[PDB]
């Protein structure tokens, strides 16, 4: 059927290709050999969409699987336990290039405290990590946050104190409390005083960027297109950041998607400054994550500002393959960007939608899926009930 | 987590246990000889949906895949060419056991044409019939009908006409068309007067159930249920006319499933007398054929709200735990799809003690077609058309 879902595409006007100092290649390469230490470590899936791409009118559409990231069902850990590992490394004078995980795990010192407001995911790479360490974690979560994703955290022997504050409110509670017992702050976004972490963070990131490439080499294939989902930008930032540094940012035709409520980072794109705004969780944005909008805004080729319901066809479109594709579990925020290309599809004004976005039959368009199904009831309501419709 | 769907259950007041021997193993295995010496005939796969059992609340779901059966995506062509094979055995004086598609397809001499109305999957069942053995086939289709449907039927030699009348009114042309032409109709239900090509149909419909025994005790299970989609009953009544002869009626407790707004077998099994619709389950008047079968063995009649079969479709196609994914129509999964729709219901308990649901049952589904309409199937399961909400 022909609908017509909400999607806004702007230009990056402040296009410069200025690749970044702190997010490279060689940082990317640094972390996985980190990640490469950790029990369970398993490059990640990228999965060839072969049927829907001739369906599409693309020649490839290629989706990293990141709900096969170490049974946390997310990327988020390759930031998380590589920010929390540098943090221990620091305070125990450890060189953490020299060290396997495992010395980590039965190292000797003062304990530390990790504190942190998450959606879901962050603060379940945050805890996870933690745990490996012999080291303490507590995590608040905003008001109306779904329990399974209380309990993911819970079972992984972290403290988690569910408020009757929103996302905001629950970060400032965070901070409050951390410098009342002396915790140590442990969140993805950066702001004044607060980059260390987040660089880390978002280096980390750049673990499933490096496997992707890897792969596509083995597959010999080189992509012209990246779609980057991106709440406060630490994940695009990083994992573009490492692209650009391949590909070079002018033979990248990045997209950034954002859905429309919480559009931060189109709203900044298109007035050039940082424009400051419940969401689905994983693509809460209040402020931009500054180090993130640097990149952006220096390598974004374009961002989208598309409604809600357009994350929830991804869902089923992936959950469902065409013709003889391999199936792929993606949440909400995982799945908004493939959403984004079966939404350009069906639409009416797909012809010029897909001219603006340059896509055509020697397009090889790199999808990053970065949750599975993270609430198991809120997937089977789209997937099986067929809640947020497409029509309704 | 939590929606009511329409899901009225009856049991047969009019049940009595009494077996037909004209439908039951034998002659299911007299046609399944007729298709194994079809090239590239293969047993539809049984699928095991162990998590979506466990998630249910019963010991195990299998489910039949007709979406396999031979390039036709549906199961309809076992009755329909077994029928047709039959036809011509009677006129040409030849043996069915040693009939050669190769030596028909390529014969000079008289020809049979081969009339008939469909919304989908029987005429097309027909139409390949006719082009392997070297016949003509004219198909009738009725208004509204997908061209995808209209364009399979072509593709396989046949001619297609899609009226501008709705599928009862169709049947009447046909018949009216080929009583003037001297064809054969070819229908899926019975009339008076009109019983020994159903017969033929029903009884090649039994091949699915006759694989799906085998593949039960090659498993090492025994059902305990079955759901059946009645349109008629054509499918319903062969099938269980066979399954209640292999392991009795008593034994086995038959759920017929059937739309809301073609109830037709679930309001003659209320009453006890015989009394455009989603693709393949359309009924207005019951196969008495199959009527015979049903009144008599069908433990239970359930009419359905319509996106209880939506429902089933995405179920199957997006697959819980580990289990096989599954590509079905809409007529194709409304079984599972009532399954799926007891789960989630309020009344989930009492739903469940009705139907004698409980941690031993094991329960036989059938899926009778994959996506014969890829344009509907896309959008019921990508779109989220037919909402459960």
């Amino acid at each position: 059927s022909v609908f017509s879902l909400k999607i806004d595409i702007a230009d990056n006007k402040f296009f410069n290709g200025e690749t970044s100092p702190l997010f490279s290649q060689s940082q990317a390469k640094l972390a996985r050999q980190f990640h490469q230490k950790i029990a369970g470590y398993r490059p990640t899936p990228l999965c060839a969409l072969d049927d829907l791409a001739n369906l599409f009118g693309v020649k490839k559409i290629l989706v990293k699987d990141e709900s096969k990231r170490f049974g946390l069902n997310a990327f988020k850990m390759l930031g998380g336990a590589y920010a929390i590992a540098q943090l221990l490394c620091e305070k125990y004078h450890l060189d953490i290039e020299t060290l396997s995980f495992e010395h980590l795990k039965n190292a000797i010192g003062e304990k530390m405290t990790f504190a942190t407001t998450t959606d879901g995911n962050h603060g379940r790479g945050v805890a996870w990590a933690a745990q490996q360490l012999g080291q303490n974690a507590v995590i608040y979560m905003p008001k109306g946050s779904a329990q399974e994703r209380v309990d993911a955290i819970l079972n992984l022997g972290a403290e988690c104190i569910v408020t009757d504050m929103n996302y905001d409110d629950t970060v400032r509670l965070t901070m409050q409390h951390a410098q009342q017992h002396g915790w140590e702050v442990v969140q993805d976004t950066a702001w004044e005083g607060y980059t260390k972490i987040p660089t880390w963070i978002m280096q980390g990131y750049a673990t499933l960027a490096d496997e992707a490439v890897e792969q596509m080499r083995e597959m010999g294939v080189t992509p012209t297109h990246v779609l980057l989902q991106a709440g406060v930008g630490a994940m695009a930032g990083g994992v573009l950041g490492y692209l650009v540094d391949v590909y070079s940012p002018q033979n990248l035709h990045s997209i950034i998607v954002e859905p429309d409520k919480a559009d931060c980072i189109y709203r900044s794109g298109v007035k050039g400054d940082i424009v400051n705004v419940t969401i689905m969780a994983g693509l809460a944005c209040g402020e931009p994550n500054p180090l993130g909008w640097e990149i952006l805004r220096n390598c974004a080729t374009q961002f989208i500002s598309c409604q809600d319901s357009v994350a929830a066809l991804g869902m089923r479109v992936l959950g469902n393959p065409y013709g003889n594709d391999p199936r792929i579990i993606s949440g909400e925020s995982g799945a908004v960007g493939l959403g984004v290309l079966a939404a350009v599809h069906y639409h009416p004004q797909r012809q010029s939608l897909m001219e603006k976005l340059a896509l055509n039959k020697d397009a090889v368009v790199l999808v990053i899926s970065t949750e599975g199904d993270t609430d198991v009831k809120h997937y089977r309501e789209v997937v099986w009930e067929g809640k947020h419709a497409v029509a309704p």
